[PDB]
């Protein structure tokens, strides 16, 4: 019938409080009407006007704050029917309260082969973790631990070169400012 709507953010799903996000629903082709869901909520609807030739719209995000992290879906409409739901997409806030320290073990410089390990350190939050690694092979592990957690990298490759933050946070969708960087350069 309808396929499956697809939904994702931009620039990415974390978002640093009072900065803006958009979320893309691609829904179908002459689609009329698209609605974005939070937690149980109409956030807000697009109709595409023409709609022949339009399979995405964009919902916008001014001012991040706390209350609109959380989880997302959409749906679209072609006719009386609606679609099913949208893959579940989480928006977190970022930049909340305090900052954590980011360490390395053994050293920020290694060659292939070092096994490499990440610690973030945060004081008054709860015991999860995300270690973001910037760049082109980009992306965040969540790890916990008491106060500290580790974030094993085993043995490196060059794939492991980048730059690393780590983030504490109050809640599951609410997370601390970013560490301080540090950039991992790999040899070999």
């Amino acid at each position: 019938t309808l396929p499956k709507p697809f939904i994702w953010a931009e620039p990415h799903f974390m978002v640093p409080k009072e900065k803006q996000v958009t979320i893309c629903c691609q829904g179908n082709y002459g689609a009329v009407e698209y609605q974005l869901h939070f937690e149980g909520s109409l956030f807000a609807v697009d109709r595409p006007k023409p709609p022949e030739r339009i399979n995405k719209v964009k919902f916008y995000i001014p001012d991040m704050n706390s209350r609109m992290a959380g989880q997302y879906s959409c749906i679209y409409r072609v006719g009386e029917l609606w679609s099913e739901p949208s893959n579940l997409l989480d928006l977190v806030v970022t930049e909340m309260y305090d900052t954590p320290t980011l360490s390395v073990h053994p050293g920020p410089e290694v060659i292939s082969g070092e096994k490499v390990t990440f610690y973030c350190r945060l004081d008054t939050a709860t015991s999860m973790f995300l270690l973001l690694k910037e760049g082109r092979s980009s992306h965040v592990q969540r790890g916990y631990g008491k106060v500290q957690a580790e974030f094993p990298l085993g043995p490196v490759t060059t794939a492991h070169r980048g730059t690393y933050r780590c983030f504490g946070s109050y809640n599951n969708h609410a997370w601390s400012f970013p560490s301080e960087p540090v950039k991992l350069l790999v040899t070999g």
